Order: structure tokens, then sequence, then C-alpha cells
């Protein structure tokens, strides 16, 4: 219901999901090409982001991201995209509450 110039879209919707995704915000201050990610669906991983958004992520403490699932084990590696309070984390962020309650 809006189509206008300069407009912020929810971007929420993404295809390509054959088993899912899970959902965890990201924490790293040093900044080694690599960070710590803890979700929700049932997750704990490592996240890791492309050459493109490791020099335009900057994460300093605290953000929301979007993870995908690496095999399995005691562990998970997990392919991150990072955002600080957007649409897509704030739709399956909200999912987690109505799970949960409400």
């Amino acid at each position: 219901m809006a189509e206008q110039q300069q407009e912020q879209q929810i971007r929420v919707r993404i295809p390509r999901k054959e088993e899912n995704e899970i959902l965890g915000i990201i924490e790293q201050m040093l900044g080694a090409s690599r960070v710590r990610v803890r979700c929700l669906d049932g997750k704990t991983r490592l996240g890791r982001i492309p050459g493109r958004l490791k020099n335009r992520i900057w994460v300093r403490e605290g953000d929301v991201v979007i993870v995908k699932p690496w095999e399995v084990q005691g562990d998970q590696k997990c392919d991150i995209i990072w955002r600080y309070t957007k649409t897509q984390v704030e739709w399956l962020k909200r999912k987690g509450y109505l799970d949960e309650l409400l």
C-alpha cells in the first residue's frame, strides 16, 4: 500500500527454504572476519560473512542477524546477514514471542 521514491521496504518473505532457517543475534567487538551467534528455532552457531559484508558490517555489540545451518554435531556453523532492526529479523523475532505466549 505504498509506492513512492525513497521508501523503506520490509524486504521480508525470502525465497529458498528447503529445511527452513534459524534466527539469532550476533556479538563480536574484536572483528576477526568471524562472529558468534545464539539463535531461536533451537540453534547455536558461529556466523560467517562474505568479504563485501566483512568490511561493511563493522558490528560493535548487540546486532540481529539471520543464520543458515551448517552440518549438525554438538555445534552448527551458520552463514549470517547483519542488520540493526529492520523487518526481516523483526518478523522472525515476533514469531518467537507468539510461540511462547500471546
